[PDB]
């Protein structure tokens, strides 16, 4: 099909999404892969991810649009804090974009906002979820303070995901922040390049925490190694689940194996995602618009590298059959700070949406 603004694409189903891509990326991206990019990229998998095949479909549907369709329910569980922002974000886009469903709009807006992250996977998009269900019920959002057992036991009952699958997903904390973790200072990265979508998280998370970004006492965290900050440059957090997943015997080669393996994260992650986008549907019914999904920034192409103040001597390993490769240190003798903007400077207000979430 050829769409009314010239281009050709698979399916006269996929033309809507071609303006709703330039719409995103005009009003909340601007193509970059910063605080709206990254809610958005959160809000795919709280939507997706509320399912279980043992509690049944009243539990939740899936990857359903449920968070935007029922913006008071499940955007106000404590597990899901600060979720409104994304959905009070993507609300007009629904009302505006209206031949495509609340599901279709989060996890097309989720390829979108990727797609802005160097280095990121060009996301496989299907398109044709219906627009209506029902609201999730509370307990089926991982939180942080969770145990490995209990996350992979949460993963496995939502979609039959393998630990490989769940650490894949992860490279999503590649970036990433936190606004709510620690009451006293926001947007807490979990890596040092938290708008480039590379493997510096599996290795930042595997080196000895010497501090806090905040405070000492936040549920759901522990030390990070990097945890300086400045004004809005805020210190990198670590979280409980990530560490534990680097260290539990089940997942601790998984972790480590994608260090320095931009490639190979990528296309894992691709992978699991076209697994967790579709959670509530039979993919066999979803038609294939992946062509409109805007193609990704490319990675520079370096390795990993240890930031500056960290090295070697650092690391905290749990992989007894596979070798930690070589990597080079940026040098310097304390930590840089970690920029709060992706142009590495210190202010850059994002667009924000009233709503009801
Ligand atoms: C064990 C599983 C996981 C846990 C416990 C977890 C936990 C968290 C927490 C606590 C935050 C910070 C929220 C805040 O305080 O503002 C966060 C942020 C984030 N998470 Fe995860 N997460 C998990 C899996 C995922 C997956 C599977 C994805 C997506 C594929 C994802 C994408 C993100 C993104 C992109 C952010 C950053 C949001 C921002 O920077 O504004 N997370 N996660
Ligand atoms: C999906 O459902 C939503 C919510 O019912 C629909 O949203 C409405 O969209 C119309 C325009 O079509 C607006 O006048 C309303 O204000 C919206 N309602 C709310 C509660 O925001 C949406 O149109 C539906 N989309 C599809 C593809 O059927
Ligand atoms: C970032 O900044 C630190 C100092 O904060 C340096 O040691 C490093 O070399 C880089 O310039
Ligand atoms: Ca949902
Ligand atoms: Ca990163
Ligand atoms: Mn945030």
């Amino acid at each position: 099909a050829v769409c009314p603004d010239g281009t050709r694409v698979s399916h006269a189903a996929c033309c809507a999404f071609i303006p709703l891509a330039q719409d995103l990326q005009e009003t909340i991206f601007q193509n970059e892969c910063g605080e709206d990019a990254h809610e958005v990229i959160r809000l795919t998998f709280h939507d997706a991810i509320a399912i279980s095949r043992s509690q049944g479909p009243k539990a939740g549907g899936g990857a359903d649009g449920s968070m935007l369709l029922f913006p008071t329910v499940e955007p106000n569980f404590s597990a899901n804090n600060g979720i409104d922002d994304s959905v009070n974000n993507l609300i007009p886009f629904m009302q505006k974009h209206n031949t495509i469903s609340a599901a279709d709009l989060v996890q097309f807006a989720g390829a979108v906002a990727l797609s802005n992250c160097p280095g990121a996977p060009r996301l496989e998009f299907l398109a044709g979820r219906p627009n209506k269900t029902i609201a999730a019920v509370d307990g089926l959002i991982p939180e942080p303070q969770d145990s490995v057992t209990k996350i992979l036991q949460r993963f496995e009952d939502a979609g039959g995901f393998t630990p490989f699958e769940v650490v894949s997903l992860l490279a999503s904390h590649s970036v990433a922040r936190a606004d709510k973790v620690d009451q006293t200072i926001d947007a807490a990265p979990f890596d040092s390049t938290p708008f480039t979508f590379d493997t510096q998280v599996f290795l930042e998370v595997l080196l000895k925490g010497v501090g806090f970004p905040g405070s000492a006492n936040n549920t759901g965290e522990v030390a990070s190694p990097l945890p300086l900050g400045s004004g809005s440059d805020t210190g990198e957090m670590r979280l409980q689940s990530d560490f534990a997943l680097a260290h539990d015997p089940r997942t601790a080669c998984i972790w480590q194996g994608f260090v320095n393996e931009q490639a190979f994260m990528a296309a894992s992650f691709r992978a699991a995602m076209s697994k967790l986008a579709v959670l509530g549907h039979n993919r066999n019914s979803l038609i294939d618009c992946s062509d409109v999904v805007p193609v990704p920034k490319p990675a520079t192409g370096q390795p990993a590298m240890f930031p500056a103040s960290t090295g070697p001597q650092d690391l905290e390993l749990s992989c007894p059959s596979e070798r930690f490769p070589t990597l080079t240190t940026q040098p310097g003798a304390s930590q840089s700070l970690i920029a709060h903007c992706p142009d590495g400077s210190m202010s850059c207000p994002g667009v924000q949406f009233n709503g009801p979430a």
